[PDB]
């Protein structure tokens, strides 16, 4: 796979920034809080989330998009790995997958 140029990472910000924007990404946005969620950090062992994702873009953490792809998708797997199939929080990653999944073959 090729590396990341800055070019790359004009796209990757925006990429994310439609994301961030969503109507549905907002379970997404921070880390879940513990207040809401008591027993999340004991189910989920790789927790991730968009502000930890801008940041590692913005201090260039990827080297490939893989990497960039392997963070988004554990967003996506742990939210319906958590929720039942029938929560508005799994719902959320249905709809904010799919979308990504559009975003990323036009960053291409
Ligand atoms: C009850 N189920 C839930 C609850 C939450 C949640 C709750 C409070 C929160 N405060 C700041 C973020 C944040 C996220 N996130 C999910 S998620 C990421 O879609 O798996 N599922």
């Amino acid at each position: 796979l090729t590396p990341l140029t800055e070019k790359d990472y004009e796209g990757l910000k925006r990429v994310l920034r439609s994301l961030q924007a969503h109507k549905m990404a907002w379970p997404f946005l921070e880390p879940v809080d513990p207040n809401d969620a008591p027993d999340y950090y004991g189910v989920i062992k790789e927790p991730m989330d968009l502000a930890t994702m801008e940041e590692r873009v913005q201090r260039r953490y990827y080297e490939k998009l893989t990497e960039f792809v392997a963070d988004m998708t554990k967003i996506f797997d742990n939210c319906r790995y958590y929720n039942p199939s029938d929560s508005p929080f799994y719902q959320c990653a249905e709809v904010l997958e799919s979308f990504f999944v559009q975003k990323l073959k036009g960053f291409k």
